[PDB]
Parts: structure tokens; sequence; C-alpha cells
């Protein structure tokens, strides 16, 4: 499924990511925008055969398994592929579990050079939530 931008933002604010360890709304959404570009089936591969998983690019690395990652963890304890249903519930869970590690939202690249810094409240005007 491929999101409308209000349609996220009211389904994570609905899932409780709003202000969630500080991080209000418009950070999470504009995380989606670019880690996925709002595509719950997105996929990409890593350099070390790991590979990113949903909306919110979710390495089998550490957080999930797929089956092909030797070495990893599966820390949200979920199938890599459950990451990838049009209900992002699994997603939102497992990246509340990554936001609370210690590093924050600065674990997705694309919000720390993309988003950080920037006018992320943006991200949800307009919006009816
Ligand atoms: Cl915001
Ligand atoms: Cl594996
Ligand atoms: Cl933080
Ligand atoms: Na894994």
């Amino acid at each position: 499924k491929v999101f409308g931008r209000c349609e996220l933002a009211a389904a994570m604010k609905r899932h409780g990511l709003d202000n969630y360890r500080g991080y209000s709304l418009g950070n999470w959404v504009c995380a989606a925008k670019f880690e996925s570009n709002f595509n719950t089936q997105a996929t990409n591969r890593n350099t070390d055969g790991s590979t990113d998983y949903g909306i919110l690019q979710i390495n089998s690395r550490w957080w999930c398994n797929d089956g092909r990652t030797p070495g990893s963890r599966n820390l949200c304890n979920i199938p890599c592929s459950a990451l990838l249903s049009s209900d992002i519930t699994a997603s939102v869970n497992c990246a509340k579990k990554i936001v609370s590690d210690g590093n924050g939202m600065n674990a997705w690249v694309a919000w720390r050079n993309r988003c950080k810094g920037t006018d992320v409240q943006a991200w949800i005007r307009g919006c009816r939530l």
C-alpha cells in the first residue's frame, strides 16, 4: 500500500507515535517519506547482505528475521515480511523499540540527513488530526 501523507499521520497518531520519546508526529512522517516514499512494500538491500523492510525501512541485521541474514538478530521478534503489510502496526511497534534504544531517530539515516533540524511540522500541516 502507498499511503497518503495525512492518511499515514492519522494511522501513526492512532498507534501512539505523536511525541513518542519526544519526537513530534511530523518527524515520523518525514522519516517515512524519505525512507520508503510511503510504500509499505519497499525493500532495499544493504552492502553487508542485510535488507531494509517496510515503510520505515527496518533492518534485518537486528530487528527482524528474513532468513537470509546470517549472524543477525530478531529483536522485534517478527518475520521481516510482516513489516510489508498494509497494516503498519508491526512496523510502528518495532519502531518504538528502535527509537528507545539510545540513539533516538538517528537510527534512520534519511531522518538524520533530511528531517533533523528542518520544519518537520510542515509534514502534518493541513491534516485533520
Ligand atoms: Cl510535528
Ligand atoms: Cl536470518
Ligand atoms: Cl532522543
Ligand atoms: Na535478523
